[PDB]
């Protein structure tokens, strides 16, 4: 067997799995890291979702080459895409970042929604904090400036 | 159908459940949220592990009365207690709490673990702060005292 | 029977029902519509949503006395309260029906989400075009001000 | 399961659902909408009527493969076909679109009621604009010309 497995870079890499219904430990260990450090482990679901794999939660990788984010972290933080909640281990993430999960096309504008003022457009190599009190409310829209 | 539903306090209360097979966004909407809201949802699986449940994350609640942790919140902190990794949706936690959720016997002693002195008791009002850097590891022992 | 109507002031009155079991023809007829006119018919569900009564759909009565909205009107614009979807036969509504409606405390501010600017706080007698492109979005928030 | 889904073009097409008793929100997000799309979603009855399905309206599919018509849209107009009622979420709709909708026979000929001149022909391709004030009527008659 073989899965895609990234980072926080989102850059997949193939990894050999010798179990064809792995758990979360498996697919860590596979990864590079020791029981100790327990990562976190996101499967990429069809839809668009991702997943959180528990360390003793079966994954069945017959149906297709599934896509891991394996992390060293100990939080998630909880953040929308067009109203479609999406996880991510660290507090900083770019644009590209949000665009990668989000498959947004690159024809579309992002924007973060805000209450007190103009919602704010995201470059991709801009950093948005996930720390920041709520979860944080991201926006795809035509690219047009006005 | 019938579902039990608490928040940080673990007072579980009954909720009625119109669907035998609702996703996480129907379970947060019985228990008193707005869709806006968008709570942290966690089923407590009978083996004693927590599972994370997505606002489209069908659940079967045919099999028996299952029992749900809904707290409004946008971060989750991953702590251990004797290896087994478990999920809480605040940065702070009562010993209390931890015993719930371990299901540790009321005659055994709780600790946090630490490297650079001794582990560290927790008391049932004790409160430690999840924030900090790494998995938190909790551990049972038996209550002998030196 | 009896059962509560009302309009787009949302003051409801009373109206006997000689079948426990009528349709949206029977409901509308009692309300003082002819047959051509075809009232739109807005049943308010105990969860807080509105469910749209077509001329030929039977409503059950016997649960208790259940409330209705009849517009004579052609068309329903659809807005959001918080995510929850809400159905007005008019295109002006104002922030008193908006509160109304979305049973939203006195003790919070109601706002109007906007993407090119700060939201737009919607008083008790503002009037807002539905007839705008778009599902308008309202959001409750804390009545602080800075 | 199965279901057939269509839009304004009323072309169904397969989509997979995996829960048997979806709500709105859930066929909206196998049709592909985001969340925060919110499409209008009818339910087809068999009789030929037309149900407005809620975001959070549960519906069960195991009787039949049931059709939906899911439009991206903030708004619905009613008109009526021989005195039934049905829904449109466009302003602009074609003579074939309302015949597909009242189920009319080709050997049939549609009329638009009218009140100060004699009632109007629609044709196949010819568009009518629901905005206008009042519930527009459309007949079936014999297919005769004087
Ligand atoms: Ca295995
Ligand atoms: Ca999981
Ligand atoms: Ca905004
Ligand atoms: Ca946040
Ligand atoms: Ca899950
Ligand atoms: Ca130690
Ligand atoms: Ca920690
Ligand atoms: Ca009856
Ligand atoms: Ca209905
Ligand atoms: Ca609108
Ligand atoms: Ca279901
Ligand atoms: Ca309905
Ligand atoms: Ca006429
Ligand atoms: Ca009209």
């Amino acid at each position: 067997r073989f899965i895609e497995v990234a980072d926080e870079t989102l850059s997949f890499r193939q990894v050999v799995m010798e179990d064809s219904t792995p758990n979360g430990s498996q697919i860590s260990a596979a990864s590079g890291f020791k029981p100790d450090q327990m990562p976190v482990v996101l499967m990429l679901l069809p839809n668009g979702s991702l997943e959180d794999i528990r360390p003793d939660e079966v994954v069945d990788l017959s149906s297709e080459v599934r896509r891991f984010i394996v992390v060293e972290s100990d939080r998630t933080y909880f953040f929308t895409i067009d109203g479609a909640r999406l996880e991510w281990p660290c507090r900083f993430i770019t644009g590209y970042s949000i665009r990668q999960l989000g498959d947004i096309g690159d024809n579309k504008k992002l924007l973060l929604e805000r209450e007190d003022e103009a919602d704010l457009e995201v470059q991709n190599d801009q950093i948005i904090d996930l720390d920041g009190d709520g979860i944080e409310r991201f926006i795809s829209r035509k690219a047009t400036w006005k």
